[PDB]
């Protein structure tokens, strides 16, 4: 967890974040020609990286936003693929694992259901470790059919990953469930265009405190003749200061070392602020001075959650009273969504 | 959601918060005077905020924290009691709402439980209308006895109020709990003390914009003996931008305007940041788009909140081998606190 | 007055403001092409901001400065004129109002006196409903024949526009006279040059505070041969507070939402910090508790602008004791800027 | 214009400015007490700064702000009288000049009418050479006689001044008024309460660059039982860059030397920001090269000023149209401010 | 390196930080009152941190400033003296090392020589391990006699520590020296007056940067009749980003974990900012390449430091040429300062 | 010091720096290409610069990184050259100095020895006057011979200037030096990439300020295949306030006009934070009540300075001792680095 060199050590991580320049594509020959603009720039980054074990790719830097429908299905990717195979062959090239975005991924009932947004962590032996699907797709404008699971992959030098896309970050349930199932950074991966700036790169640095976890983020620049991309690609410590952070400009690149062991020793012996602990063990000093045991209280005590497990319809028709009943509003409307 | 004047109009609840000096305090005469301060204060204010409301007071504002256990039992309040009628004369002369802070509140089995750390929404009648226990004690330090529900009070011209205290504002869960059930301004009473000043001041700011909410902070300054508090009491648009805040002088006071008609407005009308709605209606455009229908999908597709609901002794176990077993640290050790 | 969503509702206006990368232009041919290409531009936004109802682009943003005189004269364009078609016609088909800048527009005596500096405002329809000449030109360097009046347009939703440009805002005067006028939004495009960039940023707050103004900032950015511009196009509240700001990218985008409603409720209600009222009725309150009526004061008590008003001569001759008596400097030359 | 050190040259004015802590006072006696404490604190602030030429006190640092009618009677001061002398004798013995804060000063028709709210400056001497009273008092809450009319005096080491008090400063004609009349430094005394602190500071910062001034802003701080005041006294320099800044803390103190001879070399050889001259000269070089002399146009093109100047009255009545007719509001009525 | 909670581990030191108020004292009985203060302070503070490891106290936090000579004289201590046992007892009662000033120290030839302002470090056994004297006095107006070396201590946990005072930060070579020396916690205590505040928050930080080295910086608060100190006690990290910074409160507090681990790991492994391998190692690479073996440069290129060294004199005298040859100005005259 | 103006006095150097976009070049004739574009930029900006007297192009801006040791090679200059005298041409008709780089300059023993990285001052009669060659290349990656002379150069209208590259700046001993002997203004040239941006924004105010000297930095922007540049380009005052700074931007300009007779004034004047003049007076007020005469004391009490003058070899093993023996790290291995 130190930031300012271009080393790494046994005992940190490099990581390399992107602020890659949105593409404005249409067919899959560009698309490939893209692919293989990312894999000379990760292997020239390596070259003035030497400690770089990381690089993080924002979402749809590959193929861009594929705003026409067809050229959306005529461009979509099978993972493995020629893509990841061009991805693959940087890291090794440049001895470094990666996180690059398949916008879209061909859905299993392709071309006759939307393609799924995707982000695929690639080992410096070139092999496809972990590949995640987005959960939470940037509704109403972006139509990727949504994801249901989160993953954790043991990373380089141990650490272990998961990976998040864009609007999943805006959840906090998200950053928990990686956190809770061990991850040690979560990388979150975007194509995130003004308006909300300053909303993300405090959602980012938020949810690194309140889930005691590194976060990386690598964001698009650049306008891409529909959206302006803001950057701020950052790598954030587990105690919610920003490591480094990257302006608007296209192209940034930022660099941090993440200690394995320093984020070990923290989940070990923080006390005030082990947020992961605590929440499982609440009120512990209050039980164990009342005669109750050690062990604090563990029992969810939030009727928002039991509910939604239980009955996620009754979840649903609770927030359309407190928002609205349709997913599209009449003083506001897009053409497929409907309302009123 | 607007600042700078004192004024509020039919629409806009005059929101008050207040960086209250931490008493250090020993005996129930002595929070009796301390509760008179308090209320000779809601008076004086209202004199210069004629557009006042609500006015907020930090966690242990009136009794302080009671370090010594006996000392802790003997100043135990009633609630109702001699305290909160304190309060509510000066609500009532000052015509406002107000939120205050009895640590401890008398466990039903007082003087053999720990007390509750608990606060009270009081309206211009002078009316107990909510009774807030905190659900997450600072622990270790802090011994109160944890409380289990959240609550929804029709407040101030009809904008709907929760209350949290202090560290429950750490685990976005309660803050998504509180605004789930309704709430339109979560108020967060602290007595936060030094060293996570920055971590503190920007969850709040995380949590409103994440949960499309108004936070209203109010937060002890000054050192008490043991802790320095680090004031920062503000108040915060459900888009995420700081209406007001202060520094951490003791006795700061910050005051803002919150639209009932525009965060019932935007819940409505949002789309790419109505995040209430989103989660619960994930991938629509989507799934429209694939002949699925037009609701998203509403299903939980997080594992750990899964298994919290059904099965919170295993998520315990699961976090006990991320972090530790033991609530002490054998590094750190705690009187009390058992480790190894 | 909120921030962070691409959606409007029938409260807000939708307000999209555009870093636009500054031309190098030489030609009435370079120029249509451009003006094609800020016409796509719009278009393009709409589809990623279905709320957009006004669009603002910078001062020079069509045929960027004609820094030669030759060139400056054979591009200054008719308004309405080829150009403005080009705009309107974007405006119909993305059914947004925009703001757009012709520098030149042609003197009535073209081509025998300098071109004005122009801003239209054009509605959803393709309509120009004001054109704004740039009052007070950015001299010595630029060389546009300075306009004489401000304008009161209602805008989209109801919402009352002004237009104002660069150099302009830097005299709080414009901006007074705009808001006097009923103005709701003060609109300043500009084309705003290193070195004066954080004075700039600060200025439009200011001015959003000191008139009780929405403000909406479209500023270039880019080097152009001779100038680089700083960008940090904004959109800000009638608070004082800035809703959203780019950085110095190129074709950065922002965008907010303007509530009708608030501004008005503002306008009426607030107290302390109403300036608009208050400069019109100073020290009410003491008037009328020393038995003088209950209007307070209206009358001029600024010599300056007594003098100004009445012998602007002599307010000039004033002015030159103060600062020089020749519009050049002999320690900091310009060519045609006379000195001594 | 330089900040750091504690000398002072020939150039140089040192100005110091103290974030007075806000009494609360109730007699003639605990007033004169309150004087003599100030007179210690400059004799003793000189001793630590000895290039200190200029000490600036709050508005309302010597009697507090006398919220009851009859101790308001009962402390107003006469200028000269015992206070001024008390500070007098502090200015001799610390050769310092000093502007200090009678709130209120006697009205002619003492005690039939409402006292001014008033400033002093006192040179080195111990001679009064300016008393400025608050042309707009900071309506409703207070109550003071509005002054009419704006000074430019001769200062320490032949640096020009002129005082303006609290609510003044957020109307950017008073500072535009005693730039043209001369000032080199606006002297800026407030007791300015919560909310509104990021746009004091602000505005200070923004006067400063819009009137190539000096500018010197003393703001008490502490709770009074009314009010809590946010310090950030401050020195800024004539190009909008502030020099020293205090925080929120009681008693703060900054100190800042401003150059005679830079700011006279600014405004002579200045151009493109030099906003004085250009006002009153605007576009000169489109009138050179249009063949229509080389002064440009005084003439001022503003019809709010026009209208006011004029007719106060017709300015008085459209103000009303965009606000209210009343000087107060229904919404938030305030006892003694009619409305309806 | 970490910042957030209350716990310190094997790996880790807790430093806490003290914004202490600054004392006005005047008599030995009075100094060793508030030394008692000091000690219940250290004890209390651990209470509510139980992983301090080392606690830090301003230069003057002891004594105050002694401006009358007569009672400087009268209130220098001894060391080891009735002070330090004071604190001795604290430092074993909380078992936490501290660092304390006393201000003066005696000078050997006493009362006939000025005092030294001198700080010790004290290990959780009470015994002093570390007494410094402060090299270069914040002369004019503070009159101790100058000290002459720097030290290095094994501190908690192994962690070497060297102590400097306010003034000393100011000059680049004495952070480098005790760096040099093995130093990876340099502690600078300080009672720093406004006006510098901005300028002493940055040159910490720089000097953690440049030098490689964990900083800690404690400064007083408060007025003291004479000078107003402006807090901003942090611990920042060996990568130059803050760990955590107080405002200008008094008595506020900071706390954080510097990592043992880490530095060593840095100091070992980093390579582009190992900034004190490279300055004696300087361009390695070039000189591999060109054939001249493999370990740069280590030869002093700077004559500014060879003259120094040699002819300290010469050094004088070339820098009064610079500045001015007497220590005295008669522009801003210091009695008891020759000048002319 | 002072920010705003494009003019300039005759008592101000204008002083503009540019964020000039890195290349990424080849071969010999795309550098003179790429020369003539800089100078087209020189002239281009003089049009909008009335005031400029120097112009400052970052370290590489000429031939970019020459990564390949062949054409780093085939691509070194000689000066003087056909690149200087490209440059010197736009010097002349833009009647400015300038400072320009040449990355390589052949060393003496060309092509057997690695190229210096060098940069020239120019003045406005197109004559090189002041060459300084870069002392503390950015090892490892960077390869070019080490310099071994700091300069100072009468510079324009009388400002004493020296020259100092990049890496150069993280050192505190070069900008002392450079101050030392006599630097009014220090240029420091980069081609800074990420990721150390803060750390390097930080570093030149404070070295502005810890050696009262102006200071003004031009960094490149860009992303060159391999690295990615931050800019922040920037003049700094002697008080270590930034003038005016740019961002990450490509071409960004940054202008401002640096006083002679201000830091002349103030190096004479000024007594706390004469830094040059106090380093070698150390605690003069001390001796001077001790009877110790009137000149404090000049004997370096630096052990690090003393050894590292009269001992390099030895202060080399003593810093080994505490980083590492070898150039090179095992644990993150650069090929032509050794290790072990
Ligand atoms: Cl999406
Ligand atoms: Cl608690
Ligand atoms: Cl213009
Ligand atoms: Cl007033
Ligand atoms: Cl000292
Ligand atoms: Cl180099």
């Amino acid at each position: 967890m130190r930031h300012g060199d271009i080393s790494s050590s046994h005992d940190t991580v490099g990581i390399a974040v992107v602020n890659y320049k949105m593409p404005r594509l249409h067919t899959k020959a560009e698309v490939i020609e893209n692919a293989k603009k990312i894999a000379d720039m990760v292997v020239g980054m390596k070259q003035g990286l030497p400690g770089m074990d990381l690089v993080v790719f924002p979402e749809y830097s590959t193929m861009g936003i594929m705003y026409d429908q067809d050229e959306m299905f005529a461009t979509a990717a099978s993972i493995p693929g020629e893509e990841t195979a061009i991805f693959a062959e940087a890291c090794k090239k440049a001895d470094t694992w990666g996180v690059f975005s398949l916008t879209g991924e061909k859905h299993e009932d392709h071309p006759n259901k939307a393609p799924y947004n995707t982000l695929v962590l690639i080992n410096n032996k070139g092999e496809i470790v972990q590949k995640y699907r987005k959960i939470i797709p940037w509704c109403p404008i972006l139509g990727w059919y949504p994801g249901d699971t989160t993953y954790v992959t043991e990373g380089p030098k141990g650490l272990k990953i998961s990976l998040i896309v864009c609007d999943d970050g805006n959840y906090p349930e998200i950053w928990r469930d990686c956190a809770m199932k061990g991850a040690e950074l979560i990388v979150r991966c975007q194509g995130y265009m003004y308006p909300a700036k300053e909303q993300q790169i405090m959602m980012a640095k938020a949810m690194a405190w309140a889930n005691n976890t590194y976060v990386a983020v690598a964001n698009a620049t650049g306008f891409d003749g529909v959206y302006s991309y803001f950057g701020h690609s950052a790598i954030i410590g587990f105690d919610g200061r920003t490591l480094g952070e990257c302006g608007t400009e296209e192209n940034g690149i930022q660099y941090a070392e993440v200690s394995i062991s320093q984020i070990r020793d923290f989940r070990k012996n923080a006390q005030s602020q082990n947020h992961l602990f605590k929440l499982l063990h609440r009120g512990y000093t209050g039980l164990i001075n009342s005669g109750e045991g050690d062990r604090g209280v563990a029992e969810c005590p939030f009727d928002f959650y039991r509910t939604w497990v239980l009955d996620a319809e009754k979840a649903r028709e609770n927030v359309e009273k407190i928002t609205r009943s349709t997913v599209g509003t009449a003083e506001c409307p897009i053409q497929g969504i409907p309302n009123e």
